[PDB]
């Protein structure tokens, strides 16, 4: 019965990953960034994740992630800005960068 298995939306408990799908980008899972607006983000890279809504066209503009563009990632239940989908680079093509803090961590369904 592992309790840190499954990342859902903090504000509505959407399913969105999983810790199996942690993804060492730069050798560290974790990044810590910000955005031109100075917003600091602790951004959690995985693999895969679903029950997102991808918005947008992507961007390379102000990428944090060297050869990725970036669309903003919601989550599809209630529209909690949760990351965002990074596509277009190599090794692998496609990631994405999740708010640890926007997630809340817990055991399988
Ligand atoms: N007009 C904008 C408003 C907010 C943001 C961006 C542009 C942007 O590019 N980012 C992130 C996404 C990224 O990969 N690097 C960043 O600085 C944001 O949060
Ligand atoms: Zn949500």
């Amino acid at each position: 019965a592992p309790g840190a298995s499954i990342f859902r939306c903090r504000q509505c408990g959407q399913t969105i990953s999983r810790r199996d799908w942690l993804l060492p980008m730069g050798g560290d899972h974790e990044h810590v960034v910000f955005n031109p607006a100075g917003m600091i983000f602790r951004v959690w890279c995985f693999s895969l994740a679903q029950g997102l809504r991808l918005i947008g066209a992507p961007s390379g503009e102000f990428s944090w992630f060297k050869g990725y563009d970036w669309t903003i990632a919601l989550c599809g239940q209630c529209g909690s800005h949760l990351g965002w989908h990074y596509e277009g680079g190599s090794q692998p093509q496609t990631f994405f960068g999740l708010i640890k803090d926007r997630l809340a961590e817990g055991p399988a369904d």
